This record gives structure tokens, sequence and C-alpha cells, in this order.
């Protein structure tokens, strides 16, 4: 399917708005990861390998936005899929990379968020 170009996610609102984010990330600098369809699903690992892609927080997925917690593990809530030490989360998977010091993003909180 077709890879999107850059985008800003801010799925989240948090009340502390100090601590509210709107976070850049790019399909292409990704690319490294690979290009075919299990590139695709080291992040979008419900997908078929077939069907549309959509979004992470649909029904059924990570659609509880109301859990504002970096530390949060019920997969439920957005914040997990992002944050969790799992290597398909944002800071899980560069975290896990960086066991060896392979090359890839960042992993401080403030690295990311920007
Ligand atoms: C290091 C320990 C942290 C801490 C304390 C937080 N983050 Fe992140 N973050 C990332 C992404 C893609 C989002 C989604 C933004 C959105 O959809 O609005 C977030 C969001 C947060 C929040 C909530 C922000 C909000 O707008 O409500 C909080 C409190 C938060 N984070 C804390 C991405 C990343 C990273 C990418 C690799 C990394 C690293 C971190 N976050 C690290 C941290
Ligand atoms: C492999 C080549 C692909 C393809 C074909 C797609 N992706 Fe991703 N993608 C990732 C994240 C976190 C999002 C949501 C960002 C947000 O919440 O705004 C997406 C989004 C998409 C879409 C749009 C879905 C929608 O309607 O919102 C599409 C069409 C899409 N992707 C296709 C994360 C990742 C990855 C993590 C590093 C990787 C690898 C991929 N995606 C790979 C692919
Ligand atoms: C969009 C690209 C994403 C991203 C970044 C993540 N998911 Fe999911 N996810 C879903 C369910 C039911 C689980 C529980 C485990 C399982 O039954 O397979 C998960 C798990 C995760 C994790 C691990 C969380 C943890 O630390 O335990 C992570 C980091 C993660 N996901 C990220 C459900 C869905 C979907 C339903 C079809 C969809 C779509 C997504 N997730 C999409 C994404
Ligand atoms: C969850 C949505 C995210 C977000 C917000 C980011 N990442 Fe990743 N990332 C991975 C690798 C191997 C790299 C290095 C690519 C390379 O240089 O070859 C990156 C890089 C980034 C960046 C830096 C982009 C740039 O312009 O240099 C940023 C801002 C970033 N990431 C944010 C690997 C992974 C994953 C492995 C499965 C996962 C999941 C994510 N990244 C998820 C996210
Ligand atoms: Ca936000």
């Amino acid at each position: 399917p077709q890879v999107p170009a850059d985008v800003v996610i801010d799925h989240l609102s948090n009340p502390n708005a100090k601590l509210e984010y709107k976070v850049k990330f790019s399909h292409k600098a990704h690319a490294s990861l690979g290009t075919d369809a299990a590139a695709c699903q080291k992040c979008h690992h419900k997908w078929d390998g077939k069907s549309e892609i959509g979004g992470c927080a649909t029904e059924g997925c990570h659609a509880d936005t109301t859990s504002f917690k970096a530390t949060e593990k019920d997969p439920k809530f957005l914040m997990t899929a992002f944050h969790s030490k799992s290597p398909m989360s944002c800071q899980g998977c560069h975290k896990e990379m960086k066991t060896a010091k392979k090359t890839t993003g960042p992993t401080a909180c403030a690295q990311c968020h920007n």
C-alpha cells in the first residue's frame, strides 16, 4: 500500500499543557526498516499484509486517549502503543535497537517530542 508523507502525530491532549506533545513522524526516514509488507508489520502489527492500512487508535486497538502516563502498560491506551518496552512502540524500538547501538531514532523524551 501507499507509504504516507511526513505527518505530525497529535491524538492526545494532555490537560497538563506543559506535557502535551505533537510529534513528527516520517515514514521515509524509517525506510532502513524495509519497504516490503513485513516492514510495515514491524509497526502495523495487526495488518493482514493486503488490506488498507489505518491508524493505531481505532476501536479494538489502542483507542483510549485518557491515560497520559509514559509508563502505561495497558495496551488499550494509545500511550502504551508509543511508549512501552515493546519493539513495536516508538520508545521501545529505538531503545531495543540501542542495546547493541544499532543506528536508530531518538531514545530521550525531549529529543523525540521536540
Ligand atoms: C520519556 C520517558 C517520555 C515521557 C515521560 C513521555 N514520552 Fe512521549 N510521545 C511520543 C508520541 C508519538 C506521542 C503522541 C502524541 C500525541 O498523539 O498527541 C507522545 C506523547 C506523550 C505524552 C502525551 C502528550 C499529549 O499530547 O497529551 C506524554 C505525557 C509523554 N509522551 C511522555 C513519542 C515519544 C518517543 C519517540 C521515540 C519517546 C522516546 C517518548 N515519547 C518518550 C517519552
Ligand atoms: C510499509 C511500507 C508501510 C506502509 C505501507 C504504511 N506504513 Fe505506517 N504508520 C505508522 C504510525 C505510527 C502511523 C500513525 C501515525 C498517526 O497516528 O498519525 C502510520 C500511519 C500509516 C498510514 C495512514 C493510516 C491512517 O489513515 O492514519 C498508512 C497508509 C501507512 N502508515 C502505511 C508507523 C509505521 C512504521 C513504524 C516505524 C512503519 C515501519 C510503517 N508505518 C510502515 C508502513
Ligand atoms: C499502529 C502503527 C500501532 C502501533 C504503533 C501499535 N499497535 Fe497494537 N496491539 C493491539 C492489541 C490487541 C495488542 C495486545 C497484544 C496482542 O494481542 O497482539 C497490541 C499490542 C501492541 C503493543 C505492545 C504493548 C505492550 O507493551 O504490551 C504495541 C507497542 C503496539 N501494539 C503498537 C491492537 C492493535 C490494532 C487492532 C487491530 C491495531 C490496528 C494496532 N494495534 C496498531 C498499532
Ligand atoms: C512512533 C510513531 C515513532 C516515532 C515518533 C519515531 N520512531 Fe523511529 N527509527 C527507527 C530507526 C531504525 C531509525 C533510524 C533510521 C535511519 O537513520 O536509518 C528511526 C529514526 C527515527 C527518527 C529520526 C528521523 C530522522 O530524520 O533522522 C525519529 C524522529 C523517529 N524515529 C521517531 C526505528 C523505529 C521502530 C522500529 C520498529 C519503531 C517502531 C519506530 N522507530 C517508531 C517511531
Ligand atoms: Ca498531543
